[PDB]
């Protein structure tokens, strides 16, 4: 429907093409089309397929060949990746090149609103890390097979001789491709369908499930004084359970004792409950499980939570958290203990000075709630994600800075601390002071828990020591203990004589958040970053479909 008259588009946009001429020298290279003979550089149509340059362009322009303003900015944008990919990064024009591109893309955006465009940026998904079969870095050389196995250019040279093996099976180096990690996947464009414009699907959140009948665009809409259908696939209309409502009341009256300006309320899900088991590993079962010492297994309930904002209009799911239960029927050590499995978050929560607080208050009420239930003891480790992993949202806001772990440390032990003044935590000690106040003796009474460091630790301590799962183990609480926290929900007697745990809220089948792989791997493969307040939205909106349809 809408038709930009080319003089319209020409108008509108040739501000932005002069913008870049008029930058000397930088422009230089780029105001007429490369012609490589004369220029001494023959191999430039070997590499560069689709040449484009000012001049082009302009012309184009001049001459009417745009329909839409998007195929101005794609050749704009191919002149530049042109000259990126035939120069060295540490190149004359390369370097001209990058300060056109920033010129082009201040004066791009409030053009392209101008023309009713959610904006003018050009947008793409951040690279994905490739491993080892170690990691490879952007932009560095790197070697692959079937895009499945990839090598580093170090540690494949590193093997010796002509054969890679995988798995078995051998594959000659000249059947791996040699590549740069330098590709990046664009952001997709949806159609109004009334006026034709393409808009970012990340910035207009349009959802193929939610609004069958298709995007119309607020420009369309605000015309003939519509709104937008309802969203049903929302946060609030997720299940609720006793926990999360416990931990939503929580929070909201926090939230409203502090009634700092531009609050919002928040909501707490319980998205997963299932029952599982952790089974002890190899050397610790050889060890205690054999001679009928210990359990070989301990049953646990483990649950997925999240807790989600409105920010502008919009869910925003800013804090997530999976727990392992142990009940009263569980055999020892691990009887009536609660462990967190992993917790993450998305630092867009509003108001920023709230933050902390709020994060710590779903962290009190979950301590307060299984206490009630006749949980007496929870168990934290601190310990952040390694170095560009996330433990349950995929691709952190970059200047989202991680803790390391004195830090982390500290706001466990801040978090506890209040939990303390309230009441709700009797005491906590590091493993090493608990071990002792404990009396244990042997490494079968350590709570055993599912993807923790203790179960490793013993396999490693084990083996190291030829058959001795206990002779370094004081030393090995103490040399770690700052990072291991054992909190007394209930002490002393009263933690003897208790009935048997219940618990209210069903079970709760959800294949996507059983654990945190499947999230990541959802999110990894479907290009749903958390990486920005547009990007985390739209992962928020998919993520919460997906909760509501595969129930
Ligand atoms: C077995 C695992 C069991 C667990 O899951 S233990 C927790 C492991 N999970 C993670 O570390 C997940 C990634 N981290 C997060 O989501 C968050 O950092 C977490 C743990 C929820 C806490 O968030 P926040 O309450 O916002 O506290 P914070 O320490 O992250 O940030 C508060 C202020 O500290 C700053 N900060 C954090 N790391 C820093 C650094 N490395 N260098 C310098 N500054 C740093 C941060 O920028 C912030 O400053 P500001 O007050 O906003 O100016
Ligand atoms: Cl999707
Ligand atoms: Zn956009
Ligand atoms: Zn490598
Ligand atoms: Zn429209
Ligand atoms: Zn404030």
């Amino acid at each position: 429907k809408k038709i930009f008259k080319p003089e319209e588009l020409r108008q509108a946009l040739m501000p932005t093409l002069e913008a870049l001429y008029r930058q000397d020298p930088e422009s230089l290279p780029f105001r007429q089309p490369v012609d490589p003979q004369l220029l001494g550089i023959p191999d430039y149509f070997d590499i560069v397929k689709s040449p484009m340059d000012l001049s082009t362009i302009k012309r184009k322009l001049d001459t009417g060949q745009y329909q839409e303003p998007w195929q101005y900015v794609d050749d704009i944008w191919l002149m530049f990746n042109n000259a990126w990919l035939y120069n060295r990064k540490t190149s004359r024009v390369y370097k001209y090149c990058s300060k056109l591109s920033e010129v082009f893309e201040q004066e791009i955006d409030p053009v392209m609103q101008s023309l009713g465009y959610c904006c003018g940026r050009k947008l793409e998904f951040s690279p994905q890390t490739l491993c080892c079969y170690c990691t490879i870095p952007r932009d560095a050389t790197y070697y692959s097979y079937q895009n499945r196995y990839h090598f580093c250019e170090k540690c494949f040279n590193e093997i010796q001789g002509e054969s890679v093996s995988l798995g078995q099976t051998t594959i000659n180096k000249e059947q791996f491709s040699k590549r740069k990690n330098d590709t990046l996947d664009p952001e997709l464009f949806v159609e109004c369908t009334e006026c034709g414009r393409k808009m970012h699907q990340i910035c207009v959140l349009h959802h193929e499930i939610i609004w069958p009948a298709g995007f119309v665009c607020d420009g369309c809409l605000k015309k003939s004084a519509r709104t937008r259908k309802e969203n049903k696939f929302s946060a609030k209309r997720l299940p609720s359970t006793r926990l999360g409502t416990f931990l939503e009341n929580r929070v909201n009256d926090f939230l409203r004792r502090q009634n700092h300006p531009e609050s919002g309320e928040v909501t707490v899900r319980v998205v997963h409950a299932s029952d599982k088991t952790v089974e002890v590993k190899p050397g610790m079962k050889a060890r205690f499980v054999d001679s009928g010492e210990m359990a070989e297994s301990f049953p646990y309930r483990t649950k997925a939570l999240f807790a989600f904002e409105e920010i502008d209009g919009v869910d925003l799911c800013f804090f997530g958290m999976h727990v392992q239960e142990y009940g009263s029927d569980c055999p020892p050590p691990n009887q009536r203990r609660v462990y967190i499995s992993y917790l993450d978050s998305v630092h867009f929560f509003r108001p920023k000075c709230l933050r902390t607080a709020v994060y710590h208050e779903i962290l009190i009420g979950y301590l307060e709630y299984v206490k009630k239930l006749g949980y007496t003891t929870g168990h934290i480790w601190a310990c952040p994600p390694s170095e560009g992993d996330d433990y349950i949202f995929h691709c952190h806001p970059p200047d989202q800075k991680i803790p390391k772990p004195k830090r982390l440390q500290e706001w466990f032990k801040k978090m506890l601390d209040k939990a303390v003044s309230e009441r709700i935590v009797h005491d906590y000690k590091d493993i090493f002071k608990q071990a002792t106040e404990d009396r244990l003796t042997s490494a079968k009474e350590l709570p055993y828990f599912e993807g923790d460091f203790w179960p490793n630790v013993l396999e490693e301590s084990i083996k190291e020591s030829g058959g001795s799962g206990s002779q370094k183990l004081y030393a090995t609480m103490e040399k770690h203990k700052e990072v291991f926290f054992v909190i007394r929900l209930i002490a002393g007697p009263a933690a003897n004589s208790l009935p048997p745990i219940v618990d209210p809220d069903p079970l709760i089948p959800c294949d996507l958040m059983d654990g945190r792989d499947a999230f990541l791997t959802l999110a990894r493969d479907k290009h749903l970053e958390f990486s920005s307040l547009r990007r985390a939205q739209w992962s928020t909106m998919c993520m919460l479909v997906e909760l509501h349809t595969q129930s």
